[PDB]
């Protein structure tokens, strides 16, 4: 029974607590020993979903939050009809608009760093990149940021609050150090 743990099901809503429960038993994780990364699912889920809220209505196809099986079926459907090409690692969106998979970073680090190894493990020129940082750096593929500046200051904004939230608890420092 950890602080962690009580601090996210009381800062996230039941439906992202329990896609983020879901999707580390699919890893193998337990919530309550793994309690740093079950924050980590969590606001990177919250952050998806904030990102696909700011696209004009049909812009974006969401991957994140879907069974692993269901998510690879609707990646096949968009490359076996858009001809795009198949990413090796699951994306957390597609883009209608500018044709192409994204995947979205929150990183606790600096925001190139995490860029740079999410650059060399997804290994495919195709799939847009962008990263956020809970101090409010962002980085993306061609310096293509994809929404307004609006949607994306609003995340920015979340996930400073969520940065506070943990530091007046005292869960700052060891959810930043853990990453
Ligand atoms: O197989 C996976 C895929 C993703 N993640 C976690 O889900 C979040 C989103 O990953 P990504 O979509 O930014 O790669 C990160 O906090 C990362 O640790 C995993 O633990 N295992
Ligand atoms: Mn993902
Ligand atoms: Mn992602």
């Amino acid at each position: 029974g950890s602080h962690m743990e009580d601090f996210v099901r009381q800062c996230f809503n039941p439906m992202i607590v329990e896609l983020a429960e879901k999707a580390m038993k699919e890893y193998g994780e337990d919530p309550k020993i793994e309690t740093n990364k079950f924050a980590a699912i969590c606001t990177h889920l919250e952050v998806c979903f904030m990102y696909s809220d700011g696209g004009s209505k049909h812009r974006f196809e969401i991957i994140e939050g879907r069974d692993r099986i269901m998510a690879w079926t609707v990646v096949n459907s968009i490359c076996n009809t858009t001809g795009v090409e198949k990413p090796k690692f699951l994306p957390d969106l597609y883009d209608y608009k500018e044709n192409r998979f994204i995947d979205i970073g929150v990183t606790r680090r600096e925001v190139h760093i995490y860029y740079l190894e999410k650059a060399n493990k997804i290994k495919s020129e195709k799939t847009h990149i962008h990263i956020f940082s809970f101090t409010g750096e962002e980085m993306a593929t061609k310096a293509d940021y994809t929404l307004d500046e609006e949607s994306r200051a609003r995340i920015k904004t979340r996930l400073f609050t969520i940065r506070q939230e943990m530091a007046s608890r005292s869960l700052w420092d060891s959810f930043r150090q853990s990453e």
